[PDB]
């Protein structure tokens, strides 16, 4: 479902608005579809000097898709705070009886001066679901390869090992790399490592990009004559279709691990994460780390991962990017570093070269 | 199901054997599975000089997977004939009370001297289904590309137009051509026609094979410098996985068409076969041809296609090769020439070049 939060100092006047245009209340809203609305009874208790309990707030705010600030009076430090926390966590938001006629019109323009969308209380809702859809994050879909990485007439090389796809088939990352290169009017050349140096010596084109499997990148590292020819791999490309920038930043936090630090493995027969990874993390750091294995369909509760020093998400678990971003965003909001199998495994050997797309 | 025929001059002694180890009789037999057995009551009436009614026989024999010749006495011209018709139609077969003890053992060796498998009457059946499976046609699967067409270090070029496969995908014939080339340690290069001449001038390798769509073969015909570079197309390759030799032979029979000749279209929104084809066939020959459109799941009855001068089967209807061979074999047996959309369409423009695999 979609998560929307309803904050505000007001108690009775807040609960009234919620129930408008029909605790968490799950109800269908057009054109956004199903959504669940949760208010802030824990946050109702206004802090010292009329402030909002920020650390108690960021405990309930972290998992919101978007936000709502329902207000009766003029902006107090409470309304100022809630807004800053939405802005910090990058949670998109909107600001919302007929008392003080024309002042309500003023208030709409008063709350509009702090650079955000203000809608008026009706006791009008056609515009509630309408604005929610417009502030909500969009498609957020990036091209398989880099936007300017491949142009027309460019040779791209795909270097496979021993395909895991059945007889007369190739794995989806490969074919998608052939298609995107073709869509961008470039040339796709697929060849096994064994015959790589031969294609590098017989063709005339210098490869713009070269892609291969994490298994044989080192062999390819030697087959490509220099740092001049940009090499990366099918796992970093797929990892790219998520949040590479955050992940790459988060792997570099492996060094920052001390004894007793908790590293969470998020997956969902003696798998890489349950066993093989921990082993490498301990071997690479020397640290007496402990690991929480979260095998669930959706992202865990705050109580299940609060205090974790790193989150290792599974690579090819195949969710919607937007459903994976929701996960990245939450981790980014809780300040917990998050990466995935692909980036970690690559980090251990040669990740820096795999990073061909600069920030 | 599997079709097996039970022939022989004998009437009561034939019907007895059939009913052994439990008109068409459909029953499960190990290890061949489900099969239907049909005898020859129409053929029971022995012809002039003890002969078999050959033209009446080849009317019921054409659709058999394999054959059975049940006999009581010594080989008469009837037993001689049935055998020759099985041999002609290439229908694989086996030869089958305890009367004339040891003579039955002799008979087994007498019927064995005419170069075929003889099994003895039991009134022993473990060996019936056992032999049927061994004579029955095998896998009959050929490699996607030519067996010796591509070896290691060989460049193969796949030239697409505007893919009919959804976003981030390629059509199955293409990917299977990438895989087979990779399996054979060759190099697959995929590029649009627009950038073809550029790859032909910048790379060092001479392409062993070049594959493309029937739509742009002519453009490629010009982009490939000579007859020295072997060009063909994804449709001829797929047509190859059927009976290319027979098809190619059968298209050349387009010229042999006169006014009144019936051309059958076998398919199963204003499709190519129902309309577009007939139009071309009439335009290319000038002949006043008529067309029977057989839209069925399985191959039609003899009465539905007897007298047809050509059968145009559908190209990408996706059946098992062995289930398509069964169709080719039947047409080959009835002496009706058979081809498919792919071969006809290609015949109209440039099929001869597409034929890179010699007989």
């Amino acid at each position: 479902r979609r998560y929307i939060v309803v904050a505000g100092r007001r108690n009775v006047g807040k609960s009234s608005f919620m129930n408008a245009l029909v605790v968490y209340k799950s109800m269908e809203l057009y054109p956004v579809g199903p959504v669940t609305l949760v208010d802030t009874p824990g946050l109702d208790d206004v802090g010292e000097l009329g402030r909002l309990r920020v650390e108690k707030a960021r405990r309930v705010f972290y998992r919101a898709d978007c936000g709502i600030l329902v207000t009766d009076s003029e902006p107090t430090p409470y309304e100022d705070d809630v807004v800053n926390l939405f802005k910090e966590m990058e949670i998109p938001f909107v600001v919302v009886i007929d008392v003080l006629g024309e002042k309500a019109e003023e208030l709409k323009g008063l709350y509009e001066s702090r650079y955000e969308a203000k809608v008026l209380l009706v006791s009008g809702f056609d515009d509630i679901g309408k604005t929610i859809s417009e502030i909500l994050p969009g498609d957020e879909e990036i091209p398989y390869l880099g936007d300017l990485i491949d142009g027309g007439d460019l040779v791209i090389l795909v270097v496979p090992i021993d395909l895991g796809a059945p007889k007369g088939r190739l794995i989806m990352p490969q074919v998608h790399a052939i298609r995107e290169a073709l869509d961008r009017e470039a040339i796709a050349l697929v060849v096994k490592e064994r015959e790589l140096r031969y294609v590098m010596e017989n063709i005339g084109m210098k490869p713009k990009l070269v892609i291969t499997d994490s298994q044989v990148v080192m062999k390819v590292a030697s087959d490509v004559p220099e740092d001049v020819e940009l090499t990366t791999f099918s796992i970093v490309e797929s990892r790219y279709r998520g949040d590479l920038a955050y992940f790459v930043e988060s792997v570099r936090k492996i060094e920052e691990l001390e004894d007793g630090d908790t590293v969470v493995i998020m997956e969902g027969t003696e798998d890489i994460g349950r066993v093989k990874i921990p082993r490498w993390l301990v071997n690479h750091t020397g640290a007496q780390l402990n690991f929480k294995v979260i095998a669930g369909k959706d992202f865990p509760d705050l109580e299940e991962i609060e205090g974790a020093k790193l989150i290792i998400h599974c690579g090819g678990c195949v969710l919607n990017r937007a459903a994976m971003m929701r996960r990245v965003r939450m981790a980014k909001r809780l300040g917990i570093p998050m990466t995935n199998y692909g980036v970690t495994i690559s980090y251990l050997h040669g990740v820096l070269d795999r990073a061909i797309r600069p920030f």
